[PDB]
């Protein structure tokens, strides 16, 4: 199951915030699993004229030249548990 | 979190066969989750330190340098869902 990326601006509440979506293409269909951000608070994602709640962010440290760096990855309301691994499958090779 | 890792072996079946393993540490203590081989329909990988019996293979894909390819994945018997999500987004990104 490839996995693959689309930047997207989020929303918190006074917090407005651009980050990478994890979405999947299967044939025609698109559908975002997962949502890493380096702002917190994030509430929602414009998705497609379709609007996507995202959930309690896991927090975790990425490398990087200038600098390992803390990050927030939010999953996207009620995602199955097979697709919650699998966005951790794929952090977890890209790191 | 995070941290998914690999580490060849050879796994035995009523017959033997070789291939790719994917495994985790975390305080020390080394779990694996799957196994992977271009081979049916094995049914153990013997780790030195137990007899890990496999389940049936399921069967992909994926292009290459020389063209198009098998290999079978063996999920471990009974793998909770989750880890099995990993497992599969991870191939995911390392193959194609």
């Amino acid at each position: 199951g490839k996995l693959k990326q689309r930047s997207i601006k989020a929303e918190g509440d006074g917090i407005v915030g651009e980050g990478k979506a994890l979405y999947n293409n299967e044939g025609g269909r698109t559908f975002m699993y997962a949502f890493i951000s380096d702002k917190p608070d994030l509430r929602v994602v414009k998705w497609e004229a379709n609007t996507i709640e995202l959930e309690p962010p896991r927090k975790f440290l990425v490398d990087s030249p200038n600098g390992a760096q803390i990050k927030y990855l939010y999953f996207v309301r009620n995602l199955n548990t097979l697709r919650r691994g699998a966005v951790l499958g794929y952090i977890g090779a890209t790191v």
